[PDB]
């Protein structure tokens, strides 16, 4: 069993349950580089100058990770600039690819530093404070094989309901029924396809998890039905923090049953987030997990079929301890007359209390009757929150798939939900960031993923949103989302709405193909998006391409990500058909041979490339997933080619039936 994977154990590792496959502890010396326990733990490896390093799932910068530093330490940071070392995810899988090729999974739940050529260009160094971890070494002939080995042992990826392959609209600010009705009307009356509207935190009663503002929604199930009758499914948010409030059932049950994270003295740790003071459910405690997950029944019973989990790093605006320190410092500042306490020292203190490393040392988890300080298992919180929900869905309705995705994650969580790429910005560079994160996430098991289209923070423009949407066409999560106070970002808020209808039409025409590829990849522990080097390993030009991706085994995508651009350069590793969905509803095709090309792609055109000897089915445009006609779709691509289409009811879990597959021949 497991010939190509070995597990090297150091110290007394916390069981993260990342792997579903049990691997015995190897007894020989670590097989690559050098291991040191002199100062905590460190792995050091000298790379060949041609080596490529893949992996790290949701992390900064590019597909080839060489040339910077990455720290796995789930952090709420809304400014994703090139300098940042830590985002929301901790995905500790890397592959060194070159003359010598191997994969490593560092199963460690705390702060883990990947120095990938940052300090010295030839040096890979992975280090942490405590030598209590399992390291899995995965052997293979090439990077792709190694990923496929890893994907097997971590267990099958989460599978969403088919409606989740539609388009979704979201905004931090939708509050009332009139707000949601205006979104519904803005899309439906302009014939723009859409299947989901997300409800952000304002739908709750005073930000209380598992409540609904009954002044705004006096009969919430009727409203959910009003929307669902128009094939619009409401997707509400759930946050990590449970408001401290007398008589609020979730809070009262958590205190009484000791389901919250505690301080050293056993009192319930107070974290201030949106509701003000809150407690955090002890996500690492099975009983607390079951309790918290069960609460989703509150919304499910009202007709809700999907959720998103937010703030689950967990984010902290301040603790009671931090606020007191802050107010004391402020007092000294206010009465200084000697210029001893400067305004930036005050400013620094205010910043310091947010997501404070000290705060993460102030609370504990109850695991196996043992108290574990949170910092030591920090990266497992978001993971276990989403696990709580996922495990509850199986108890609540085991026949049914629910839409579920989370902000923070760790490998293992991919079994229970997807992720969205968090708080990006209305920056052109974030289209590229969205693109590059995709294959890396697929390597670590996270297939259902995407970014806030148009950009979350700051102000978008008509053309940025259109180019963002055109990449979104291909990402399983396709959601336009925007921050409070930003320029309105709904498709109907711009001139010439027909261009938005055109781009989102392309998504819906491609839904049968994209869903089919997702399912075939998920069911077979394979990738939906792949770097070119996985498909064309013998092409030195191909292995270094980072702004094109292969999807399934049929197509390649290459989005435009420059403002004012009317096309872009591409490298084709084999002959392909260059395809564009045109604003008049037609599909243009042009055969292009292997090599470098500049392709013209207008703002309202959606491009893709179909590989030699392949074809894909394309449906006529429909305005919701339910209405897509998959009976005799048109086949686009090469004569003589065939395609195996996976199709099921999109709702239940009857995956292994011959009726789910049909061969289409062009
Ligand atoms: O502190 C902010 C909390 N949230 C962060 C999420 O990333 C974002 O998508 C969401 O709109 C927002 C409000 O719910």
């Amino acid at each position: 069993s497991n010939a190509m994977i070995r597990k090297y154990r150091y110290g007394a590792p916390f069981d993260t349950e990342a792997l579903t496959e049990k691997i015995e502890t190897a007894e020989e010396a670590f097989p690559y580089g050098e291991i040191s326990q002199k100062e905590g733990f460190a792995f050091t490896y000298i790379m060949d100058e041609d080596d490529i390093v893949y992996g790290l799932g949701e992390s900064n910068r590019g597909i080839n990770k060489r040339g910077y530093c990455y720290i796995s330490n789930c952090t709420d940071d809304p400014i994703h600039t090139e300098d940042k070392r830590s985002l929301y995810g901790a995905h500790n899988f890397i592959i060194v690819s070159g003359k010598t090729t191997f994969g490593l999974f560092f199963d460690y739940p705390s702060k883990l530093t990947f120095d990938i050529g940052y300090t010295r260009m030839d040096t890979l160094k992975v280090s942490c404070e405590n030598a209590d971890l399992d390291i899995y070494v995965i052997e293979g002939e090439n990077a792709y094989d190694i990923v496929k080995q890893f994907r097997r042992v971590i267990g099958r990826s989460y599978i969403p309901p088919k409606f989740a392959f539609g388009f979704g609209q979201s905004r931090y600010g939708y509050t009332t029924k009139e707000d949601f009705r205006a979104v519904a009307k803005g899309y439906r009356e302009n014939h723009i396809p859409i299947d989901m509207i997300y409800m952000d935190i304002d739908y709750m009663q005073d930000f209380k998890d598992f409540t609904v503002n009954e002044k705004n929604f006096p009969d919430f199930p009727e409203f959910v039905k009003e929307m669902k009758d128009q094939e619009l499914r409401l997707i509400p948010i759930i946050d990590a923090g449970v408001k401290v409030e007398k008589g609020y059932e979730v809070y009262e049950e958590g205190v009484k049953n000791n389901y919250f994270c505690k301080r050293e003295d056993g009192s319930d740790f107070v974290a201030a987030v949106w509701p003000g003071d809150t407690h955090f459910p002890d996500m690492l405690n099975p009983e607390a997990r079951k309790w918290f997950g069960d609460k989703y029944r509150f919304l499910i019973d009202q007709g809700i079929e999907g959720f998103w989990n937010d703030m689950n790093e967990p984010a902290i605006f301040y603790s009671s301890e931090g606020l007191a320190e802050a107010k004391e410092f402020a007092g000294e500042f206010a009465k200084d007359t000697e210029g001893k306490i400067h305004p930036w020292a005050m400013q620094a203190k205010m910043k310091d209390i947010v997501n404070s490393p000290e705060d993460y040392k102030r609370f504990y988890h109850n695991v196996n009757g043992k108290k574990i300080r949170h910092d030591k298992v920090h990266n497992l919180f978001g993971y276990n929150m989403t696990r709580a929900a996922g495990e509850a869905f199986e108890r609540i309705d085991p026949e049914k798939r629910f839409l579920m995705f989370s902000r923070s994650s760790y490998i293992g969580m991919h079994r229970y939900g997807g992720i969205w790429m968090g708080d990006n910005k209305s920056w052109w560079s974030h289209i590229l960031l969205n693109l590059k994160m995709l294959p890396s996430l697929n390597m670590c098991g996270f297939m259902y993923t995407g970014a806030d289209l148009g950009g979350f923070g700051d102000d978008t423009t008509r053309d940025l949103l259109l180019r963002f949407l055109a990449l979104g066409v291909f990402t399983p999560l396709m959601r336009d989302h925007a921050a409070e106070g930003t320029r309105e970002q709904e498709c109907y808020q711009f001139e010439n709405i027909e261009d938005f209808r055109s781009v989102i039409n392309a998504r819906y025409r491609l839904v049968p193909y994209l869903y089919s590829e997702y399912m075939k990849a998920a069911l077979n522990d394979d990738m939906y998006f792949k770097p070119l080097g996985f498909v064309y390993p013998d092409d030195k030009m191909a292995i270094r391409v980072e702004d094109q991706l292969m999807l399934g085994n049929e197509i390649m995508i290459a989005p435009v990500y420059e403002q004012n651009a009317r096309g872009r350069y591409v490298y084709l590793p084999e002959e392909m058909k260059f395809i564009k969905f045109m604003p008049d509803g037609s599909i243009s095709e042009e055969v292009l041979e292997k090599g470098v090309h500049y392709v013209d792609v207008a703002l309202n055109e959606v491009p893709l490339f179909i590989r030699s000897g392949k074809c894909i089915p394309v449906a006529e445009a429909a305005e919701c997933v339910k209405d897509i006609d998959t009976e005799n779709m048109q086949l686009i691509g090469y004569e003589g080619s065939s395609y195996t289409l996976y199709e099921d009811d999109g709702i239940h879990k009857d995956y292994d039936k011959k009726e789910n597959y049909r061969v289409l021949t062009k």
